[PDB]
């Protein structure tokens, strides 16, 4: 419940995604990384990205 989210943006910056371009080009990219599995809810993972994008 919003806490853990910033972890993924953090991961998401760690690998400098594009939080706007695609969810997965960024996430299928962070995929194999144990950090995509920080949260077992994939339905939350991509919601992360959108907040962090302009967070």
């Amino acid at each position: 419940d919003i806490d853990e989210r910033n972890i993924f943006f953090e991961l998401f910056d760690r690998y400098k995604l594009d939080k706007f371009s695609t969810w997965s080009l960024q996430s299928k990219k962070i995929e194999n990384d144990p950090d995509f599995y920080k949260i077992r809810d994939d339905t939350v993972r991509e919601s992360l990205f959108e907040e962090w994008c302009g967070e």
